[PDB]
């Protein structure tokens, strides 16, 4: 049902086809619209993805506005076909950037079957420094519901996705998901075929899961 | 340099071996023995383990006594090699485990150069629920220097290799380790080999690491 998308490989793709990043981006920009419909098309609900982490918040400035436009240009295009909200370390974040995002989940399509999700500047870290700062003095005590309903990803992940060619989460792991699956492909996302997409919901939906238990 | 080592698939190894689950994580610990020693031999100066996370204490109480048992045998044994200690979400583990582990933590060598330490019930939730509360108005603020003197797993991981044939973290995810390499074994744990942990290190000393940023 839930599906976490890390799309990663935009400034080698950028490098290797001799374009430029922002170039790059829209070939993400684009890739993320074909991957929704594949999602949609195969009974997925919601599909969150990793716009960033707080540490991709590090790099240069125009690395950082070349990501947030092409994320944020998906939206303007897409809004009415799907309700859209977004979470994370939004003080990483510019003023415009969230003030347009605002806008796009209030201008979205709030009746959808499918949702849309943004994490920005995720990263398990921050997100527990920011919880720890909201809460300290004012509640008598953390709890497991309260923890969920102040993650950054406010549902189950079932699968996870990472392209780029990277086996590692990259500060992207989902708090309240222990037992998400992972699908690792090595090809750069703007690459990314309906081929690649069906492989890895072959694996996924193959992969015997246990949560910890012992199958009885 | 730091290397967390996930043990899986000891029933399915029983299983195969047509042998009780006692007898297959008695194999664990012996493997455990052994691979502590080619760690050693590798430059691996603090080598964590995940003795559980939180959900594989629901598992049946024949089930958690056996692993239990197991994984505080090799300490028994072994104890006077290295520096033990253990952390995690005591609170799920029996009483008898912790005051032995407890006792050994104090017969082993706080002079070695090598650290094997155990996480009991690892997982984010319980993690952050457990930071929460012990120090909930106590400070003024977190940090994440903070954070990291409290968190189950006390430094940073580079490398995780996990084995039984499941790409998934389990609740084994270490929380201020966004960046550790991932290394996914389909070898059941006490099949482990020598060539299979050479394996391992060498895919993953060869990964290209960046941190969430670009190169200059
Ligand atoms: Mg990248
Ligand atoms: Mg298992």
């Amino acid at each position: 049902t839930t599906l976490m998308l890390l799309p990663d490989g935009m400034r080698r793709w950028s490098e290797k086809n001799g374009v430029s990043l922002d170039d790059g981006y829209a070939a993400m920009g684009d890739k993320i619209i074909e991957f929704m419909g594949w999602a949609k098309e195969e009974g997925v609900k919601t599909l969150y993805i990793t716009a960033s982490s707080a540490a991709n918040h590090g790099r240069p400035e125009a690395a950082v506005n070349t990501f947030m436009e092409a994320f944020t240009e998906v939206i303007r295009r897409c809004h009415s076909q799907f309700k859209f909200d977004f979470s994370g370390s939004l003080d990483l974040v510019s003023e415009d950037y969230l003030t347009e995002l605002s806008a796009l989940r209030d201008k979205s399509d709030s009746e959808s079957d499918f949702t849309l999700h943004y994490i920005l500047g995720m990263s398990l870290s921050h997100e527990v420094v920011g919880i720890f700062n909201k809460l300290n003095g004012k509640i008598p005590e953390m709890t497991e519901e309260i923890l969920a309903e102040n993650a950054y990803v406010p549902t189950q992940v079932d699968y996870i996705i990472r392209t780029g060619g990277a086996i590692r989460m990259s500060s992207f792991f989902p708090l309240m998901s222990p037992y998400a699956e992972l699908h690792f492909s090595p090809v750069l996302f703007p690459d990314t075929t309906r081929a690649d997409f069906d492989a890895a919901l072959k694996d996924l939906r193959a992969r015997d899961r246990r949560f910890g238990g012992y199958p009885a």
